[PDB]
């Protein structure tokens, strides 16, 4: 009955244009389970590798007929009769079958697809909503959203330094109230930023990428465009960055250096102004700075482990033992299956820490990251501006997963945070 | 068991961040259908109203809570027992239920949910894809995307006069590969755009807006991104052209950078030469919206070797389309779902349109949604064209991700219709 009956997959696009793998896991109660693979960066590195074609001849070689053909196949014959309700089993035999450390193999877009397919099709055969059949009775926790409105950097006309400069709406009563928050002050930024030399256009996210004179700017036109739609700053809006110093010495305040000197400057910015979190605030391998970044602000600020920490429960265990960080960013496509973000999420909420899960640049009209934020109680989501269907989708989930909770629904609010 | 035993709405957001209404219809078998109301108006009018709150302390006046709970409490109670599967009946249930000529009671957002989610709670029970439970048996064109590339005009800082400019790829086998030939052309005018001082920006639709010279300019980018991809214009990809002319319309037309107005006649022939220098298939409202001297004119000039798309000029009004017919106004008409307010109305309106010759353009608006329905919908009445906008936002690639799911599921039975979609 939950048994599996046929694993099919497709290409299919992503929010970019790019090509992706979208599987369908049909049981033998007819059930079918639908998942589309994300995508971004950086790698090839040391996260999952998702497979891709190189045929040139075709999407300029970001075709996945190879990895559709890994599940069609390789994934499908060794699958098929496999019990689809037993999700550790199912992701344990994945990993077999690809046999690579890294799922280099059959593919991380392969293994993930068919990993969260399975989940859904199980899900609707016992007739449960995604986050109940994953996180059991207890699922009902909605997520404070770290909604993306301001960027910066490589796109790109010229931005500060910094990457992604997000609110938070903590003060709201509910996701529902929250969400109107951000929505209106992503407008109300709007009729602050237009008709002053800029354009209306978005990203790959739906946030916008404005030029801007200094570095404390962005934060002041944020600052002004929550008060101007009517909301207290800290008390109910709170300020969310992902400066993203992996990539870059501030090009140019003038202050250009240096790992102690940095960890200083967020100092600075956290006392005049409602900051709660900073993700990706020291490069990929600068361990030592982390260290410094966590004794000095760890105990009145969030400190999110992305690029530094890849979705990597040896790096993630790493940094719980040295005190790094206190959070980190989990993306799906990065570890490659359910079970393994699950292991990921519960290491670094049982160490005290915070789980943020993340969508990425090529995103889909898929919502698993909704029910898998709901499941594991997590209190945060980053799924972007309140501005695309492949952003908006996951805000929609979440109100259904709100208004099906009923009663038993509760909004992390101001409890998410760990200080 | 088709018979319906619970109607829910709630307020969700569109592609665009404004709220928007979902409705949810549940059947005696248990099945759900659930459906996203793209937006949307309330450019009076003569078109169906939707229903906005006009609270300007949430999203600044545009809830849909008065919508929510026309279907929450006025549609649920007189619709509950209701048999979904009879379409028809039902549509004319609502149509009653209102009382207005232009759903301003109850709201055609309202309207328009419950239409659409009664035929996918009924597609579901009788176990079809939508469809196939739409338009029966012979449900099996895949249309040819009308690929919004360039954007103009309004979006416009100040280059450019026209709207849209978009790429249709008919000399594809599938719409797999037409897909991925717009896709890579799409993505080479982000080459070709970059490599001339300009930012990959993207409005609603996907489409890139940069502030150009010359009326010109838009239409050579587009044939070098063409070219540079590797597709051959003509017998490979088509440009399509929605200048939205109601925009720049005392008067005779105004062309701010190209200097010049003169008549609706001469405007006409401003569009007779361009057509001989690009490959042009289709134009639509080329004309403003009740220029029907000038549209009648339009088809005489070119009818014969050009589509002539009627959108603010039809507003999908069947009293506009069958005057338009007689008139011999246009050869095509844009089909816009919520202008109309129902989906027995929309099949109507694609039927009138196709019966006597006409070709009946499905379209996305500016707010879509994760709802995929016009995909379903342009199979179902083997429209053979779609307007979708550019291959990027997912408010557009899940209607071309519904539209490759449907052609895989066809299988042998699946057609694309290639040139054959077209009176040229
Ligand atoms: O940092 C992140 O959360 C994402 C932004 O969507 O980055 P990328 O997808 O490029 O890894
Ligand atoms: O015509 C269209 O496709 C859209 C995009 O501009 O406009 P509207 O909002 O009128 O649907
Ligand atoms: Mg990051
Ligand atoms: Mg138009």
């Amino acid at each position: 009955s939950t048994l599996i009956e046929a694993i099919v997959a497709r290409e299919v696009l992503d929010s970019r244009g790019n090509p992706t793998i979208e599987v369908d896991v049909r049981l033998e109660s007819g059930d079918v389970g639908r998942a589309i693979v994300p995508s971004g960066a950086s790698t090839g590195a040391h996260e999952a590798l998702e497979l891709r074609d190189g045929d040139k001849s075709r999407y300029n070689g970001k075709g996945v007929l190879k990895a559709v053909q890994a599940v069609n196949e390789d994934i499908a014959e060794a699958l098929i009769g496999f019990d689809a309700a037993d999700q550790i089993a199912l992701d344990q035999e994945l990993i077999a079958l690809d046999g690579t450390p890294n799922k280099s193999k059959l593919g991380a877009n392969a293994i993930l697809g068919v990993s969260l397919a399975a989940a859904k099709a199980a899900a609707a055969a016992f007739g449960l909503p995604l986050y109940r059949y994953l996180g059991g009775v207890y699922a009902h926790v909605l997520p404070v959203p770290m909604m993306n409105i301001m960027n910066g950097g490589q796109h790109a006309t010229n931005s500060t330094d910094f990457q992604e400069f997000m609110i938070m709406p903590v003060g709201a009563e509910s996701f529902r109230e929250g969400l109107r928050w951000g929505a209106e002050i992503y407008h109300m930024l709007k009729k602050v930023i237009h008709d002053r030399g800029f354009s209306t256009t978005v990203g790959d996210e739906g946030g916008f990428a404005p030029s801007l004179p200094t570095n404390d700017a962005p934060l002041q036109l944020i600052m002004e465009a929550i008060e101007k739609a009517g909301y207290r700053p800290g008390e109910q809006i709170v300020i969310a960055l992902d400066p993203a110093t992996t990539e870059i010495h501030l090009k140019r305040e003038g202050r250009s250096l240096s790992s102690a000197e940095m960890v200083d400057y967020w100092v600075d910015l956290v006392n005049r102004y409602p900051i709660i979190s900073l993700e990706d605030g020291l490069a990929e391998d600068d361990w030592e700075g982390w260290a410094l970044l966590r004794a000095k602000l760890g105990d009145r600020v969030q400190l999110v482990g992305d690029d530094f920490l890849v979705t990597n429960v040896q790096r993630l265990q790493r940094a719980i033992e040295a005190k790094a960080a206190n959070s980190i960013l989990i993306k799906l496509n990065q570890i490659g299956s359910l079970t393994e973000t699950l292991s990921a999420i519960q290491l670094a909420q049982r160490s005290g820490w915070t789980a943020v899960v993340s969508h990425r640049s090529g995103e889909s009209e898929d919502v698993t990251i909704a029910d898998l934020v709901v499941a594991t109680n997590a209190g945060q989501i980053k799924t972007g501006a309140p501005a695309r269907t492949d952003r908006i989708a996951k805000y929609n989930q979440l109100l259904r997963i709100e208004e099906e909770l009923g009663s038993a629904a509760r909004y992390a609010g101001r409890s998410a945070f760990k200080v």
